[PDB]
């Protein structure tokens, strides 16, 4: 086969990284298809190349296994469907029609990579040991793969969510309510609570629109990115609050701040459920030390830097901790971060 | 001369951090004065010389400048200065007397250090530049070299204090009450905010005793290293707070949360004085992006590490900042924090 020249080839590339103007171009309307189908032909493959030749270049302990040589032949193969249509005419509505299932097809093919990642961080702990430098070795690859996953997972879902034969476009949402996203995780992280622990923390959110006063804030963002990094945060503070009080009576609720800077709009969620030393800060990002025989909070961090933003914890032991999610507030300043080959 | 090979000789050894246990035996008494006198001219020599090692190994251009020769020079001056007790009887209550002299005499020598290196610092950026790569180098080196003064410092201190012819043991008050070291550090702020703004914020404290509620928080702790660091956020704090304020009347207070749990202590300072945007966290702490033609904050981070803490900052651009100072609550975990050479 081709696969190790193909790799060779386009990882010779640096990935294009887009803005969120960008993003709004590509899918202002339907015909724009066929530009995006010459660029995702070529993007998506240097994308996929950097990061297999990234996974060969692991240690043969690590390379070896049944986790990373599944996950490689996942990107093998997606190379290779990709590789199908850099011959074809754009013009062929039929070739557009082609690729977008491609792309579908491609994407289902990864759905489960992040839990198999996690077996292989299992296998590494129990095979060779949980030392700190595994841990960054892990940290620093898984990091910059799951930083990959995401930002081509993107490039698919704009593609097949706009041309498919308006408000949002695809996954972006140009005029996204913050706070309605907030209460959106919230609501579903209290069904979870209520269903496990018979009780459940209530909600406070404040708004400061520095530059607007009682106007509310809207953003250029991934409402599904930014509900999951809300979800996870509220899933694990809810946690935190319920178990941490279930001596007493009174539940403190979860509070939530949106503040809209000239430049970062910042989302801050306070708890008071007992916070955490912080000597096991950092161990809560890690994937070897979240790995027990999941991984929410380090690929909910990546996320929030995938577009040039933040997610920062900071807690009081013994009584409570702090999250805050930095964004861009500003499209012209949301461009995709990608991993630095 | 002899000063290189006594640098030679002495970086051989490696420092020998104290915990706050081993502190306060050093103190318990006058009888320990031979001790400490034949364990500190040991000590100082390796710590002195350590640090003269690493600033020998600094490029040309920096170590060919007056202020890192001028320093260099006391530095010469105070290891030889020690080297002279090295023969001497701790025996004789005369050879006491003068080491406990030269020590006040070494560190007044070195009182205008950190004036000096700032001086150093703004000529390294008008001669070769503020690029990235000079301000890591920059950083590096001088939180090694502050953190090895603090350390010296410290071990002069508590001689000299303590064998000059009890609750407190030198600077180390047992019983420190944090609140009541808040409440010092913000009056001085507000008195400087008073004179210069003609107006100060108020301050809250709120105090959380998870293991006993409603006790006052005390710790073992050196409260001038404690004053320092909140005296210096206290001071941006108001001054944010004034001037993000100045068209309006209205001016929130400076809230102050002392947390105790297991293991950590914690201080929490919150304002609302408008905020960072989380691009420029972290000039707040670089040496090089803080010279201007001071260094309260980066040194004050450098007090908290000191004895295993650490202090952190959390901005939200448009509203206001928190900052959090990390302590260990338990004499045992309290140990110098000093340069691995
Ligand atoms: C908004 C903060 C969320 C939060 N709270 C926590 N409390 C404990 C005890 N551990 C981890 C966490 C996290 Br993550
Ligand atoms: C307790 C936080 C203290 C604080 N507040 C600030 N506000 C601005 C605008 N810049 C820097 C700081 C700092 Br440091
Ligand atoms: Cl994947
Ligand atoms: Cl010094």
């Amino acid at each position: 086969g081709s696969a190790p020249k193909y790799i060779e080839h386009f990882s010779k590339f640096s990935p294009s990284p887009l803005s969120m103007k960008q993003f709004l171009d590509f899918g202002s309307s339907n015909a724009c298809e066929k530009t995006s189908f010459t660029f995702l032909r070529q993007e998506l493959p240097v994308r996929l190349a950097n990061i297999m030749k990234e996974i060969n270049l692991l240690p043969d302990r690590v390379l070896s296994t049944p986790s990373v040589q599944l996950v490689q032949s996942w990107y093998v193969q997606s190379l290779l469907d990709i590789m199908e249509f850099l011959d074809k005419d754009p013009e062929d509505h039929r070739t557009l029609s082609q690729f977008t299932d491609a792309l579908v097809t491609i994407r289902n093919r990864h759905n489960d990579v992040v839990p198999t990642m996690a077996q292989g961080v299992l296998e590494y702990k129990d095979t060779y040991g949980d030392d700190p430098v595994s841990n960054q070795n892990i940290q620093y690859f898984l990091d910059r793969f799951y930083l990959s996953r995401i930002s081509i997972r993107m490039l698919i879902n704009q593609h097949t969510l706009i041309f498919d034969g308006p408000k949002h476009i695809g996954s972006i949402d140009p005029n996204c309510n913050v706070s309605e996203v907030v209460k959106d995780a919230y609501d579903m992280a209290k069904l979870l609570c209520d269903k496990y622990y018979m009780a459940s923390p209530d909600l406070e959110i404040q708004e400061i629109n520095a530059a607007n006063s009682k106007q509310p804030i809207h953003m250029v963002y991934v409402p599904s990115h930014l509900y999951h990094m809300l979800f996870e945060l509220f899933k694990n503070a809810m946690r935190a609050t319920v178990e941490s009080h279930e001596s007493s009576l009174i539940l403190p609720p979860i509070k939530v701040m949106v503040a809209l800077g000239e430049e970062d709009l910042s989302i801050k969620m306070s708890d008071r459920g007992g916070g955490v030393p912080l000597r096991k800060i950092e161990r809560l990002f890690s994937y070897m030390y979240s790995t027990a025989p999941g991984y929410g909070l380090p690929i909910s961090r990546l996320y929030a830097k995938y577009f040039q933003g933040d997610l920062q914890l900071f807690s009081m032991e013994g009584f409570g901790t702090d999250a805050v999610i930095y964004l861009k507030a500003l499209s012209t300043d949301s461009v995709e971060r990608l991993p630095v080959y």
